[PDB]
Formats: structure tokens, sequence, C-alpha cells
């Protein structure tokens, strides 16, 4: 199967200690991974740090660390290879105010907070109790402390709300297909609209863990239509080259992800910014 993908939770230790800690166990370290085929070849008690995603390390796919010491010390997150795009490209400075729209059991969460070093604020909501009680234990465990953690709808989140008026980022992770399929890329479209109406925002990544047109680049081409001009396609990571489908002009501007083609999730990402 596919490879085991770990990042370093920078917020509690650094990739060089993770690296001696696994060492001083008897694991290998390649170093820095040049293609994916590294990747494809890693066995025994080899390890490397991907080719393209930073603080990520990768482990044979038969390695299990859910029960590492450097697990329960929330040093290591287990996230899977695409589940790092939506973070890193929204890219959150230090300090900003950012909205995880569809944010339980919260792994993009704490990626978030890994990039604003824990200063500014992430308002996160999520409806699902039991996800929501996952995500506590994540937050706390990776030491998260930036954090505004909410149950509540996405749609009901007033854009006019004084709480939110500074927020600049938001991360829309909506759930997404499994042939529930209309209902589902209903939802997506409705959340995408009213994230962008979130007054002083500037940079919005949208994903799925689908390979479906519906749910994907057709969900971005309708949010692009709805005030058109306002946003646009930002050009997401050129060296990830599984793109958006081209159904539509800069719809190849997007990113999408597979099993044989980039060793994640099927998954797709795009980058939407304010012109
Ligand atoms: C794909 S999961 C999000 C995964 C999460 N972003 C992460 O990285 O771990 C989608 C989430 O959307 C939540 N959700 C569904 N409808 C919602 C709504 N109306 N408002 C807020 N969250 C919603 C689901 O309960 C689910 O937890």
């Amino acid at each position: 199967q596919l490879p085991r993908f770990v990042r370093v939770n920078t917020l509690k230790t650094c990739s060089d200690d993770v690296v001696d800690y696994f060492k001083r166990q008897g694991f290998s370290y390649q170093g820095r991974a040049s293609s994916l085929d590294d990747l494809r070849a890693l066995k025994g008690k080899h390890f490397l740090l991907d080719p393209l995603m930073p603080e990520l390390l990768v482990f044979p796919a038969q390695t299990d660390l859910h029960e590492h010491p450097l697990y329960r010390a929330g040093h290591l997150i287990l996230q899977d290879r695409a589940s790092c795009l939506p973070a890193m490209l929204l890219d959150p400075p230090p300090g900003s105010h950012v909205i995880d729209a569809c944010a339980a059991p919260g792994n993009k969460t704490s990626h978030l907070a890994a990039l604003l070093k824990n200063q500014g604020k992430i308002f996160a909501f999520d409806l699902d109790a039991k996800r929501l009680a996952s995500m506590a234990t994540l937050l706390a465990r990776a030491g998260v402390s930036c954090c505004e953690l909410a149950e509540e709808d996405f749609l009901a989140v007033s854009p006019s709300d004084p709480r939110y008026h500074e927020v600049h980022y938001i991360l829309l992770d909506p759930s997404c297909s499994g042939v529930r399929l209309h209902a589902l890329a209903g939802f997506q479209q409705r959340a995408l609209c009213h994230a962008l109406t979130f007054p002083s925002l500037q940079r919005l990544v949208y994903s799925t863990c689908s390979l479906c047109q519906e749910e994907n680049e057709d969900v971005v081409r309708d949010a692009l239509q709805q005030n058109p001009g306002a946003f646009r396609l930002a050009p997401a990571l050129p060296a990830w080259p599984h793109r958006g489908l081209s159904t539509f002009p800069g719809a190849e501007h997007c990113l999408r992800a597979s099993p044989e083609t980039t060793l994640s999730s099927g998954f797709f990402v795009a980058v939407i910014e304010r012109v």
C-alpha cells in the first residue's frame, strides 16, 4: 500500500530532533527524497523527507507509529501526503486570523496552528460531536493554543460578525463523495460561496478527497461565477504535476492527487485569491 506519512509538529519539536530520535532506534535516515520513486522504494527501517512537502517524513508502508513515544508527545502527526497541501498553500502568517470552516477531526487545523506558530486565531467549526472530541484530543496533544473551536453550522456563521472582521484566510475542506453526490456538491457550493463573502478575505483554499469533477472543478467554477472579477485562481505548487482537469480557463491552477500519481489519497485543492 502507500508509504506512511508523518508530519513533524513544529509547535513541539523540529525535524532534526525527530530524525535523531529515530536514528537512535536504529532507523536509517536517507535525507530528502529526489523523487516519488524514492518513496516507492522505501523499505526496512529507512526513512526520508518528502521530496516537496516541508516537515513531512515518510516511512515504509508497514510501520505503525500510533503507539510511538513521539506520537504520544505530539511530536508526530499522522497525516496523508495530500492532506498537507491545503494549510501549506494557504500559508497564513503568524498573527493572522483564519477560519477552518469544516474542521474536525483537526488535522489541517493543527497544521495551520503550526504555520501560525500559535500566534493569531483559528476559528474552527464542525457539526459532528464525535469528530470534535477527537479534534480536542489532537489539538491538545499537538500543543495548539490558538484555536477557538465551535460546534456550529458554517453556513450559520455570519460574515458580518465582529469576531471575524480580521479573518484574511479560510480553509474549506467539506465532506465529500464516497454517490451521496448531488447533495454533497450542493453543500460544497453553498459553503464556498458563503466563505467568499467574508469581508476581509484575501486567500481561501478549497479541498476535497474526491476524484469527481462535480465536487471539485465544477464547484470552483460555479463559485467564481458568483461575483465575477472578485476572485481568481492562484497558480498552485508548479512542481506538483497532477493538476485540475482542464474544464474551464485556469482550472489547471488547481491540484489533483491519487495513489498512483502522487502516492496519496484521491484529493483536489484550489487556491483562490482576492483580486
Ligand atoms: C473532510 S471532513 C474535514 C477534515 C478536517 N478538515 C481535517 O483536516 O481533519 C468534513 C467535515 O465537515 C463537517 N461538516 C459537515 N457539514 C458542516 C457544516 N454545515 N458546518 C461545519 N461543518 C460541517 C463534517 O462533520 C466533517 O467533520
